[PDB]
């Protein structure tokens, strides 16, 4: 930077110390990434400074002939990616995505299922201190308690006996491959629309690691940040058929002005994500998670669903007498960022929890492998069995620094 | 830039031609500015990078230290720039915002009053294309028909007629100083919450060059990207009664993870607002405003209350026999980047209007002053009274060159 020095020390001093911590400690929070330097200069840019409302060449006001050019790149890569017949690369975040689609689809109190909040669902798929709780009737489908595997019986069970008008499926916390094809079929014999809410997972399904919702979803939300390794926003893909809705639905629906200069960060990252490198990249998030599932096990740990096909895992701590909360405040004091979450059946409140949310999208950016995988398990093995003992906690915050130089 | 060029050719071309287009024409958008470079490189920062759900101190993650600092820098200077109890600096845009507060105060069907949208008012106060009109039961208060001036009764006669629980003043298109102690009056008079939209008038307000309304209205919206020249993105302002049920309405109720890289680039801007020569700017704003609405009635053009007291003006182009549409299209043709506009009363749909709207703050930012407006208005009329000539068009084109070198 040139100029934020200069113009605003209170600012840039707090950037410093932001963009120091990221290098110093172990994230492994499940939904966080690294952009790419090209992504920022994108955000970076002046296209903050131009109104354009409305789409590609149905703009409000006049003057939108290269931002145009820049949303049309990201929506047409988009659509490479993932195979979807129309994108909307406009919702300011996941939520405003999510937002969009039951604006599209629903009348205010419509009846709607998701997955259940304590085994996985998101915020934004019904949670009653959200709009999605307080606008909409959400009913919920839950895991198999023993197995943490979506019950794909109860979900039609609850299908069948609510009639939703829309069934959700993803997860912000969920570790194994979801069942599309399944979701679809229930949806079918209802007579409901599906949703998929692919954010966490999005980077993956564009590498061929997950299976694509694309095909059986009448729509797919997703945030450009997570997985897919891009800037901080949201996506809408859907079928032709719902295109003019959906476009709607966002401007003049739930938003105004879209962020141009973030659109064309999300052009870059999807660019990014097209290169055969990227698919590189993202085989080794799913290695390395199940590489950390292993060797987590090998320490000892229970793992929800025992193991993982994604990004993430869930440690249920049950086994050894710990809170999420316990564990994910130790943890930061040896520079290990992780956060506590319900595990499905969680005797502890989503404030407390019995479980802790890892994933490796972030420490395989920067470059961390099977070998990190394994110190990374044997750390928090070593800080978890001897919560009270700072010289195993100093031992660790080394072992950690060592990590990350 | 050094990364995205050989990154991504295709966005970088583009970004460029955006670039130069924002300094070959004549922006007379009136929501439209240029912001700073230290802005854009606060939005070009790794803060993308990082989950912060939750406000400073209370965050869901952990190592959110530094995005404390930064979010704590734009409420505390939003807080000094306006007077303001509590500030709210994450909806992710003037939508959200407005969004926010009717969550936060509103049932699904509740009875609001806002300005009349082809009068002046905001597509989210009431647009029944717009979740606000969808959501809520708007009813509409207008203009005296000869002085374009807010009849205030007319707003007080709306408010006893429909008892609306929420009032909304504040406007996208009206060129004159709105009376807030009225407004709270009417308000207190019929027991309605008063929000007030500030989004366009905002930096105006910040250099008392506007009445404040924050200390009339329980809730004030803006936008951080007009007349406060900040980076695209939304903000509340409220008295510490609502602080709480604020703070909830846009997290969790609407959001999710706020854009902390665009909350560093409102710290910024803030700052730059705190500064003696953003008073100086902002006065040259509203006397070039004042100018060249002068410069266009000795022209000969009929203006929208018959002058301003802002940062824009409404041409009232019937005078004329022009629609706001064919003049739009033909300034387009010589480089000034204006909109067509309802004006009030308005015999054509929005879609075809009687006027157009023209302000200052982009030009003021470049550094135009009184006789740059008095040239801008002389090649307006050069332009609209020459319509069919293209000689008279290429001398446009060439005078406009000449002002933006």
């Amino acid at each position: 930077m040139k100029y934020l020095p200069q113009q605003d020390p209170q600012v840039f001093a707090a950037i410093e110390q932001e963009r120091k911590r990221q290098h110093a400690k172990i994230e492994l929070i499940a939904s966080e990434n690294f952009v790419s330097r090209a992504v920022m200069e994108a955000q970076g840019s002046v296209l903050t400074n131009k109104y354009a409302e409305g789409y590609p060449g149905r703009r409000a006001y006049g003057g939108c002939e290269y931002v145009d050019i820049v949303e049309e790149l990201a929506r047409e890569r988009a659509k490479q990616l993932f195979g979807a017949e129309h994108a909307n690369v406009q919702p300011h975040s996941g939520a405003q995505a999510n937002m969009a689609v039951y604006f599209t689809v629903l009348e205010h109190g419509d009846t709607v299922l998701g997955m259940n909040l304590s085994h996985g669902g998101h915020l934004t798929h019904g949670s009653p201190v959200n709009f999605s709780g307080v606008q909409y009737n959400f009913v919920a489908y839950g895991v198999d308690p023993e197995t943490h595997v979506i019950d794909y019986d109860d979900v039609r069970e609850k299908a069948r006996l609510h009639r939703p008008k829309l069934i959700v499926a993803a997860a912000s916390a969920y570790p194994r491959i979801i069942d599309f094809a399944k979701f679809r079929e229930i949806a079918d014999e209802v007579g409901a629309y599906l949703m998929v809410d692919m954010a966490h997972i999005a980077g993956l399904v564009a590498a061929g690691l997950h299976p694509n919702p694309v095909p059986y979803a009448h729509f797919v939300t997703t945030t450009t940040h997570k997985t897919l390794r891009g800037p901080r926003g949201g996506m809408i893909l859907c079928q032709e058929q719902f295109a003019k809705q959906i476009d709607k639905a966002i401007f003049p629906g739930i938003q105004g002005g879209p962020l141009m200069h973030v659109i064309a960060a999300k052009a870059v990252a999807f660019g990014e994500a097209l290169q055969d490198d990227f698919k590189a990249y993202a085989k080794r998030v799913v290695d390395n998670a199940k590489r950390l599932a292993s060797a987590l096990q090998n320490e000892g740990f229970t793992l929800v669903s025992g193991g993982t096909d994604n990004h993430l895992l869930l440690v249920d701590l049950r086994p050894q007498q710990l809170t999420g909360k316990t564990a994910e405040k130790v943890l930061d004091e040896v520079g290990i960022t992780v956060n506590k979450n319900t595990i499905p059946y969680d005797p502890e409140s989503p404030f407390v929890t019995s479980g802790i949310r890892i994933g490796t999208a972030a420490v395989t950016t920067r470059g961390f492998g099977l070998e990190e995988m394994d110190e990374i398990a044997a750390i928090i093995g070593l800080v978890l069995k001897n919560v009270g003992s700072e010289q195993a906690l100093e031992e660790a915050r080394q072992r950690v620094a060592a990590l990350t130089d």
